[PDB]
């Protein structure tokens, strides 16, 4: 679209994706949620889980807003994530780099709401010893900004989803939990939030 | 080519590959087809299919058209996909990133008709438990735009081809189905069209 | 050289590697030949060959020619392949991306005749069932331009031999064939030339 | 911040990441600590350890300092490591390239103090023969600047915490040591500082 | 370094890394040596060696020299290899791409002497059948410029070090040889020199 074209030239003009879009004394609040789609495998020897997650991440980038009157038809845009600031979310218990399965694009509202919803396959460190028991194995997968404290990036949880879980596969879900936390670290003087996704699973039969 | 050199400079001038080439209240209709070339392997433990396919994809980019009078000989061009807008097609049941086996180039017509025909090797999540049975295993491989709804990107099926299927290999094809749908998500108004490629296969030696 | 440095500045000035260097109603004729250096492995289950090839591709780019009088010493130069137009040759039966083992450089004449001679390791789909037989297994490895027809890119064979073949290794060569063909597709009024490298091999003893 | 863009624009237009930020006859002192998070696996045949480390690297880069008057709110910034000079630390006994698990960003103070804290998964050459013994296997993992001598880059150790060690897993820690040294090479006559991380571990039971 | 920053600006000014730094009809002499650090594994089926080498490559790039009077403190600089011309050395018997383990930097003197000393892990084609014998298996690993002949790049060998060989590991060294040769090819008027590293090893008792 010619109205869409005219906007991308502006949404680029003075945009630096390395800059966290904080506004005078206010953190960027980032909404976060993980959905376990499939437990691919477990390594009982090496103590690891091979898992496929759907991530729901949303925030506001004030540098990404536009007047819908200036660009009529343009309600939303699909922007490549490389073109924009994305939260520096770390998987604290990941033992492999993330494999992003879905197109690396984000949707952007006229008010600057960024929605990045990737499917990630990753391997995590976990005590899988009790996978063959009724109690099952429990993985506490922790995620959070690696470099931004609470006053810069406010991590918040959003409504989760266990409808996406693959019905076939050796593993059945005993329980799933998501909890947001905040702690002070001896290092920093400033606090840091995190979201912990907790899974309890077991081998079927 | 000489006019070809002059055209590539212009076909770049004001082109943004991140912009969907929709024209005033009309979606971009993308034609899509998938041809199963070979089922590489199955993981009965992990419930996965390793598959090779030929993707037939095409659309009209109204920003890519040119006057053949301005560029005589130039009927078509081989453009790298990275230089142009391509549909953001997601493999909904993929459990590995796609491995593109062919050159990453697209053929473009004087009227903006782009044809991207890659060979992809990818691993998908599938219930392969019945692979050793006469009924066989069935994989419902779903594909569609990740960010564009039906009124921005109109996914359409084109006539598919099962002549490309490798005659050797452990697996024989019981049946192949192609269906286009429009799914509504709780998230949003406006539906999301998808093409589901359904395969029924079985081990040749299952006796 | 101080002419070589100036030559590279000019050989870049108005050069687009995305443009096929066809000149007025004439296709670019590309000379091609494969030499099987080693059959690494066979997967009898998955029906695949892991092979190491030496490719000899050579063509003439008219935009790359220069006056030797303008650049005295400069007879030839080593240009990175990424800097120049290379034929879009596809391995039709490849089931893995090519692993290029040699430096990614091509040699270029004062008349613009380019020579690209890489060693590639690639995995191909092949009926390897008869590898343990006296008749042996036969692989018909097809190669050709993915996007250019006969009137744009004229694929031509160069006679290759089998002197490069590794003498050790489980596999002995029963026969090697190379044939150039021209195929028509329902799509296109103009045909697509290809070179098929055919191997017949068997496990030793 | 509005000044964050100002900051990133100038600390891009004038900063050369290739330049070691030494200031006149004074080396850059780099603080270094390694924390063993998990021993993933051991290869008794090939004599290798697959390990997950948390690295703590800090130094002062004088080219990255600013007064707060220059960038009002701006106290710190998350800069991509590719934008900065980072110590050229080599893992002398690594037999695989490092897999960096965390976002590749570093924190910079207004007084030029850089903090790079990556989680790395890497495979190292080690004599793992005694892993099944009470004495256990000992890995002497050596790290240091590959190209900078003592008078350019002053490697210094910091206090390492073994609090991060994964409680589950086949391997228990008998002992962990860190020693900084300065070696002489026949090449140079200026010494090369290094930190050797020594682990003694054994299979549980 | 204030002068260092001033030096990197000039060392960039008109530098093209694609250009071999030959001076008016004189070849660039490159010093080369290889040091076997460890034989990782052998594949008796596929006929391959997995090896870790330390490479010592040195050459003089006349475009890289500077007056030490113009830049006081600056005796040497660590430049990323990507920023400068490096010899296009091919591993003629490599069946995998090289895995470079060490930082990809080279040291450069005030007189243009470049020293690139990487640790490479690579897999080579080799007749490993006799690895379990007293005679042992012999690998003739050939290396040389892929595109430059004797009059452009003069390959020379330097001091061979076997002190770096890992004492643990299944394999003991029977013998190591390095020889430089000047091969003539039917293709070309000018000879192509090469260095062949020959190893004889065997499985320990
Ligand atoms: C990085 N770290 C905080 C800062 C910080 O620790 C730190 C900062 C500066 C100096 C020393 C330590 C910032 C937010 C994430 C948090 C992560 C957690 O600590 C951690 C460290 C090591 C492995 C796993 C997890
Ligand atoms: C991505 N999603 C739709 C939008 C949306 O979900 C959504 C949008 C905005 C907010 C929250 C959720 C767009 C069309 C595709 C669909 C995909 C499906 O989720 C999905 C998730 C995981 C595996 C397979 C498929
Ligand atoms: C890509 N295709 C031709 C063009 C074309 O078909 C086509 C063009 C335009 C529209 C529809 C179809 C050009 C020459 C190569 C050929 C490729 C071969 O089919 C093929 C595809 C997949 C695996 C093996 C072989
Ligand atoms: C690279 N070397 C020193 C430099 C140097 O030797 C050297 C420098 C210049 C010329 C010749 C040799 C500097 C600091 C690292 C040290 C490491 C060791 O060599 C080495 C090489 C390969 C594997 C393990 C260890
Ligand atoms: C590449 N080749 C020479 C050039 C040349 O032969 C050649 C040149 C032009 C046309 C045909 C052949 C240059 C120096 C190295 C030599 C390498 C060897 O061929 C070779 C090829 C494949 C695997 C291992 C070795
Ligand atoms: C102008 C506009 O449409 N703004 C919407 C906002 O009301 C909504 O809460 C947000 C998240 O979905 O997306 C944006
Ligand atoms: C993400 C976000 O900011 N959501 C809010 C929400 O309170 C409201 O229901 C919605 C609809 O206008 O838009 C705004
Ligand atoms: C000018 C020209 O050749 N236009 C063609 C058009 O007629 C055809 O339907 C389309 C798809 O093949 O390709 C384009
Ligand atoms: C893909 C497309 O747009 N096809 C149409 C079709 O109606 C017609 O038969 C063809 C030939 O001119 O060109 C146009
Ligand atoms: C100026 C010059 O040397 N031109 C040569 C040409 O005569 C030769 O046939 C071709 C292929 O080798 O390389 C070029
Ligand atoms: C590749 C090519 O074009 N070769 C031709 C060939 O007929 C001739 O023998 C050679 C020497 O001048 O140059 C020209
Ligand atoms: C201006 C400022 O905040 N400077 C601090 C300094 O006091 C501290 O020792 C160093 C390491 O944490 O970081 C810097
Ligand atoms: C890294 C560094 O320089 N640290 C010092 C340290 O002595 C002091 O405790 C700190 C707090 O002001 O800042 C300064
Ligand atoms: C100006 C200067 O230091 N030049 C030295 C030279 O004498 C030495 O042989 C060479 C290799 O180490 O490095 C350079
Ligand atoms: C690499 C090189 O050119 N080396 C030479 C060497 O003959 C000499 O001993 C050294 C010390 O000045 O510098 C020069
Ligand atoms: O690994 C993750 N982030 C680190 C960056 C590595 O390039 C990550 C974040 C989330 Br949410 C997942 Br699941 N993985
Ligand atoms: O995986 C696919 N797209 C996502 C790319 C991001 O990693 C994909 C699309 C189609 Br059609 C296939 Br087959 N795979
Ligand atoms: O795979 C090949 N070419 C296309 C690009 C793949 O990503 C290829 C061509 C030849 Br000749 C060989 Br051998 N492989
Ligand atoms: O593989 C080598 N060079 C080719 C470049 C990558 O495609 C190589 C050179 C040396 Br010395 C070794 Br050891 N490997
Ligand atoms: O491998 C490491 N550095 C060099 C990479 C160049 O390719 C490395 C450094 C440290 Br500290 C660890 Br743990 N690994």
């Amino acid at each position: 679209g010619e109205f869409q074209r005219k906007l991308y030239k502006e949404l680029v003009k003075n945009y630096n994706p390395d800059v966290i879009p904080t506004q005078r004394d206010r953190p960027v609040t980032v909404y976060f949620s993980l959905s376990l789609l499939q437990i691919m495998d477990v390594d009982e020897k090496n103590q690891v889980v091979d898992v496929v997650f759907w991530l729901q991440m949303s925030w506001t980038d004030h540098y990404l807003q536009w007047n819908v009157s200036e660009y009529p038809g343009v309600k939303q845009v699909s922007v490549p994530i490389s073109s924009l600031w994305v939260p520096d979310l770390a998987a604290y218990n990941a033992i492999s780099k993330p494999e992003v399965l879905t197109p690396q694009l984000a949707l952007v509202n006229s008010s600057g709401h960024v929605q990045y919803l990737p499917s990630i396959r990753q391997r995590f460190s976990c005590d899988v010893s009790g996978v063959d028991t009724e109690s099952g194995a429990t993985c506490k997968l922790k995620f959070g900004s690696w470099t931004h404290h609470s006053r810069e990036l406010d991590l918040q949880m959003q409504e989760a989803d266990i409808s996406g879980y693959i019905p076939y596969s050796r593993f059945e879900l005993v329980g799933v939990t998501q909890k947001r936390s905040e702690r002070f670290y001896e290092c920093c003087k400033e606090p840091y939030p995190d979201v912990t996704f907790t899974v309890t699973f077991r081998k079927k039969g």
